[PDB]
């Protein structure tokens, strides 16, 4: 039974906690959220704009969140090692702020008493990977921090090893539409820190062109994708769900036919939880709270020709990955 | 003539530059923002998401804002004191930040060497609130601190004054629905020192009710309407444009067209450029960069009886508000 | 046992055909519509954009569309008079197009062998409207063509009932804000056959001001508030959940917490399942997929004085009304 | 001086008359829908969701559609031979309802009395493509029915034409992330001939895959480029703007610095007006009512390596395209 920690509470916080909730390995025993109250905190987990409702009774009483019988510490602290994470008997910390995705300062939550830490996000160090389904049986127990990696990167690593395994990859581009994030503005505004100035402008009316590391960063997770990948994303007004178009050049070739089957019989095989497959008309609402990592949209990508593709795949962005976190955290621990 | 100093170069302050440009009675000399660098606040100046690019050449050298051939200088400082405005030679300060709402706060302005300073929202405190076309003459030139109340009280101000004068209002509620604003997130979290729960839902897929002053500030500005008047506000997904509906009690009786005449009359006399008259089919884009403060939608709203009516008004809730600030600045100094 | 057909397979046809499912006492035998092939149909049952996807597995096998050991008839006619209802043995009509809102219109179902007839709209004509906890047990099998009124009034309706049977409203006007709908266009143009212009207008980013019959229309399903009750909405780019802002003038005084006290008797004693009743700091995504006719917001209202109010109430016009649907067509068959 | 006759009168149709309203070199003198009354007509021209409001007075009298003073025929016809375009000296029929795009259908125009015909759209047959800077000079005035191709087709086509000119394309395919068009669906619902599922999907909430034959089309205005390209598109809830994002291989070798440099060189040069270029953090609100066919990001984009890139351009899909159907029309009566 893994005793899950989390420190940032928002969309990747609540919704691990909630994904935890249908979970017997895991339970989350503690939340550090320095901006929000007790009571705050349980009307956030309560409500939901995209996820629905709390599929349960959310009661406050001395100090502790109350999910029926449950009582889940929570504290306040924006020092993350002055956080008692040892005092709850933490297993795994759920690192899901955003702020502290530095070995040196995701190290913080080990002082505190936490046995290890997962990053809800890439690293901006050299912090070891995963990818559940790709490399995680590599992770070893001597590893108390690592990142779980993006979303975006959780959606095409699967894909991406299934066509190179059997097709070989020669080189790929990949365009991410993503649904809307935190780190939007609701107006025209000056974007954190100075960093990333579109992000700041209005999330309601704007495509809006971002950088991302998730597609490279599928070549640490897959060596062999090593300097073969990258890619570029727009943000879109919409809740959840993102969608990931990689247009790759591949070795041996292929009908599209032929490519389709390859990625079904691994969602339906080695890769089913992880990898999904349909051929069905859909679009991205269809998704929402899907907990997949990738679901490969036949009809909507095609083949210019025997070697040169374009794949595309959908993920709930917020949901999909907070089960992977939850799968890592058990892993880990495990 | 008139020398305008802006601090916080928002929504507000960024428009407050722009239809200062387009009058030769006043100019912007200073600006603050310390969450803004020069490179940034010359990009969020031109472009936006709403109104267009800026109609001008916009660079900067020296430290220094250009627009054409006009220096403005670009301070960033947290703490208003130390803004040096006696230098600029500052006759009003635009405190368009939302965090300097009382006469304490916004005195440090004066401290600054600034002579004169217009809150860019409803104060906190007592410090005087004014309406343009309402009670601006009866500033007193002693006063060196005002309000220029909220966007909302501008917009159904004009509209009770006529109602009332005419017919005298016994009692009205107000709804506005209203367009984003920055207060607000784009996903699920916690606002602001946890307060206004609603506010921060996910902007782009909500109908938020709020709390709104608005209605019970009329009173402040037509003292007769004081006790009369209060209301609540819906927040949506649109990136300008609100509408007021008033619902209100008449002592002496009328036909809606009565009353629309009498709008009509006010609109194309004394309050023409603050109160606007339509009879067209209209939608609330079709009012983004209309600087009146108020247009009243004839085919909108409907009587119950002679006695009981639905009053609808538009308003550009940042541009007609930005172009109110101009011209209580001017009125204030000269 | 009840058994339903549905006339128009849209949001309200396939949200009631859903609805249905979950129910024993009512099943759903028979669909028509002519602008959907059965394969089409299919598509827009198992995927919904609002609701998600269908509760179970869909399929069609030889015409027919298979929900599990069920098997219901669909239909392509334009020509109501050419269904043959009579063949599946339909209790009742879901008359569900938007276009044959008057008992002339609505009859040709009888000629195609339909036992009665639920219009779920307001009527044209002076056909019989029912709203469920309000007048449907004035109903008499007699009348084999109803209407179960409009999303809005179900929502005004209990409130309005409710205010009236303890305090008495004299006078009420009422703003709807309004979740989208199918009758509005994506870009700007014309609207079907010239009616109101303005639902013609882009729905993504406007505001727009639409007449509605809804809170006249509580005056023939509550005769005594006859001439006492209109309105008007504005529509918003919404998936789904409307809201209505009631502004009532009552007889008898009162203070703002014994109306709420009254309004919660009412949601948790006779009116139970129809009006609801909250305390919390909800948006309109909290009701997606509420199922109750009327949610009560105590602190979305107010009130101005003793005999002055706003009362604030919720519906998910889709599935709020799609579930009433169902309960009148029980109703009227036993 | 070049009379333009208008056939349809929606988006493009409203959008190439106002684009016209400037211009000095063209002018509209007649106008046929018969799906919208004049009174109508004058309502959707007056007011605009996305350009804003006409700027000029816009009204009807003795059935002439009156601008400023300039009187402009309306007729509603479903055939064309019955329109009298030759009464009217129209040079050029804009073919804008998108259902007259063959020979046989566009040639009523002629009969008509229109001298030439364009279609605002790609054509369902054979008739000669044509964009502007690109294959304009290839045409020949023996061509009286001519098409002005997809605004992806404008957006694409002169970023290819560069690239291919100087690198060579050996493969590509492209993704464009589409603004919202008349097609699409407020509410989910049935597309219209059942083809299409997709498009049918709520607008608001979704990204929705959609076909484009825009990249297979580059290959006629381009012969060079036949069978090199194709790609899909994404349609996302944007009121306009548009962004292609193309992926390559290249023949000759380059870095990302010299490929953006040969766009830029062009951008100032031989494809001004039509092609632009930047390096400014744009987002999609800053090309609304941009008037260029394509606009190239070059912050947006990234290489792989020296011979694999990816590539993005902006357009208002509604503006650029519709100002190109006037170039055309002056061009062929020319
Ligand atoms: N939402 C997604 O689509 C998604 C998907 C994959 C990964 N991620 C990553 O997960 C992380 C969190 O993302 P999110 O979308 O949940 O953002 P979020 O803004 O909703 O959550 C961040 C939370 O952390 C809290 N916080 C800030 N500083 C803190 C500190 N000092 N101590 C404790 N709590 C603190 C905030 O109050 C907030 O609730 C980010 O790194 C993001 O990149 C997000
Ligand atoms: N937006 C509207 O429709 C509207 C209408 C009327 C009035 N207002 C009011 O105007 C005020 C500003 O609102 P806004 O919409 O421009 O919000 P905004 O977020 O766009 O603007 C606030 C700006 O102030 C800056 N700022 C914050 N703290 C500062 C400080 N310490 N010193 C200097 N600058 C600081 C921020 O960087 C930001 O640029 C608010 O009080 C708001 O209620 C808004
Ligand atoms: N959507 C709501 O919020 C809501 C709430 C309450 C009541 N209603 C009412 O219910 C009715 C349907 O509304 P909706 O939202 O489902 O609209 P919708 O457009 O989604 O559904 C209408 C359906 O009727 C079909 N149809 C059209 N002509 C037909 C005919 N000749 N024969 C058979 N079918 C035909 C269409 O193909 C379409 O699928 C309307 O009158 C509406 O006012 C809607
Ligand atoms: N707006 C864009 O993003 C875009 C860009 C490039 C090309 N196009 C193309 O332009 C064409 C028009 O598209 P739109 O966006 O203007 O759609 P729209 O619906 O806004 O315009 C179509 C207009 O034609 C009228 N019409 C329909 N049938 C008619 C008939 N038989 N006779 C006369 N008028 C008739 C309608 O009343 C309507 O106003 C389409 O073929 C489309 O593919 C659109
Ligand atoms: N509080 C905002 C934290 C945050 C939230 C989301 C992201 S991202 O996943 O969109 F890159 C980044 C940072
Ligand atoms: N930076 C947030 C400042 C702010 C604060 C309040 C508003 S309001 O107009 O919604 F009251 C708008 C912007
Ligand atoms: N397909 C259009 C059917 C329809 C859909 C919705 C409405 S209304 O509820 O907005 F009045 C009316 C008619």
């Amino acid at each position: 039974a893994t005793k899950l920690g989390i420190n940032g509470f928002g969309r990747i916080g609540r919704l691990v906690f909630r994904a935890a909730f249908g979970r017997k390995d895991i339970e989350v025993v503690a939340i550090n959220d320095p901006f929000m109250d007790l009571n705050h905190l349980c009307y956030l987990l309560k409500y939901d704009s995209v996820h629905g409702q709390f599929p349960c009774e959310v009661t406050h009483a001395d100090g502790f969140l109350l999910i029926g019988e449950k009582k889940v510490s929570v504290f306040a602290e924006k020092d993350p090692s002055q956080i008692p994470w040892g005092k709850c008997q933490v297993d795994v910390v759920c690192e899901s702020t955003g702020v502290f995705l530095t070995k040196e300062l995701a190290s913080s939550h080990l002082k505190g008493g936490a046995k290890k830490v997962i990053m809800s996000a890439p690293p901006k160090d050299d912090t070891p990977i995963y990818v559940m389904g790709i490399n995680h049986h590599q992770y070893d127990t001597k590893q108390l921090i690592v990142s779980n990696a993006s979303c975006t990167t959780n959606c095409l690593a699967p894909l991406a090893k299934v066509i190179n395994d059997r097709f070989g990859i020669v080189e790929g581009l990949m365009t991410t539409v993503h649904a809307s994030t935190a780190n939007q503005l609701v107006v025209d505004g000056p974007s954190k820190g100075g960093k990333d100035w579109r992000a700041g402008r209005c999330a309601l009316s704007n495509i809006i062109p971002a950088s991302t590391g998730a597609a490279k960063a599928v070549g640490k997770v897959l060596p062999e994708l090593n300097g073969k990948l990258t890619g570029v994303a727009f943000r879109v007004p919409i809740g959840t769900v993102s969608v990931v178009d990689l247009v790759c050049r591949l070795q041996k070739p292929a009908k599209y036919e032929e490519v389709a089957l390859e990625i079904k019989k691994a969602a339906e095989g080695p890769l089913k939880g992880i990898l999904g497959y349909t051929e069905d008309e859909v679009v991205s609402q269809d998704f929402v709270h899907d907990n997949r990592s990738s679901i490969f949209d036949m009809k909507a990508g095609l083949a210019l020709n025997d070697n040169f593709f374009k794949l595309v795949s959908w993920y709930d962005n917020e949901w999909g990955y907070s089960n992977r976190v939850l799968d890592l955290a058990v892993h880990i621990t495990t």
